[PDB]
Formats: C-alpha cells, structure tokens, sequence
C-alpha cells in the first residue's frame, strides 16, 4: 500500500474493462477526455480516457473536456450513486472545454461491473 490508494482508481480499472468490450463497427462517442482527481484540495493523479483510440492511462496530456473533482466524487458518480449534473449544481465537479461531451459518457455508467 505504499503506492497512494485512492477509492476512484477501482472505478478506473473497470473503465479499462468496460473498453475491451466496444464494438467497433458500431462506434458511439468518440472523444478524449480528461480527469484530474484531487484529494485534500491536491491534485493527486491524471487519467486521460481517448475514446477515439480506445485507450485509457494516467496521463497529464491535453483533452477535448477535462473533469476536476475530488476522489469521494469521482467514487460516486463512477458507481452510479451521484448524477453527474447534480455534482455539477452542487459545485463538486469542475469541468473546462467543451462541456457538453461530457453527458454523452452517462448513458454507460451503468455498463460498468
Ligand atoms: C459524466 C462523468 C462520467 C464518468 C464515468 C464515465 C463512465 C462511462 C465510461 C464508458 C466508456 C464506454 C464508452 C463506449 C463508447 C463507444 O462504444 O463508442
């Protein structure tokens, strides 16, 4: 456990599982995005999910849309107990580019084991 653990890093291992599982003549979002997850106020990792590639890894790169938010938060909307536009009006969720990409994502929250 010397490696920092952070409750969100389950809900990205199963994102990873979720993404061997497109089909690829069938395509439905196709765009990168960003997460930055903070904890105490830090920003403690970075994930870059490019759903044109199909690829998802820890990495500082630029997107398309990129979500800030805290580890319990990203927790919660990831396992489907918090919507994301509530997160959003409550002010637990920051998000910069175009915003609007992100609501394609809730539709396939519930996909995830
Ligand atoms: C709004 C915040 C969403 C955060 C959690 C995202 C979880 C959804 C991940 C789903 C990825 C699967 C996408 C399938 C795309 C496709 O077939 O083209």
């Amino acid at each position: 456990g010397i490696r920092m653990s952070l409750k969100s890093d389950e809900v990205f291992a199963k994102i990873a599982k979720r993404l061997e599982s497109i089909d690829p003549a069938n395509r439905q979002v196709e765009h990168v995005y960003k997460f930055r997850i903070t904890q105490g106020g830090k920003v403690v990792k970075n994930w870059v999910m490019d759903l044109k590639n199909v690829k998802l890894v820890e990495s500082d790169d630029a997107a398309e849309a990129t979500l800030t938010m805290e580890d319990d938060i990203m927790f919660a909307i990831g396992t489907g107990a918090l919507p994301a536009k509530e997160a959003m009006a409550q002010d637990k969720m920051e998000v910069d580019g175009q915003v609007e990409l992100i609501f394609l994502l809730e539709p396939f929250i519930a996909s995830l084991k």
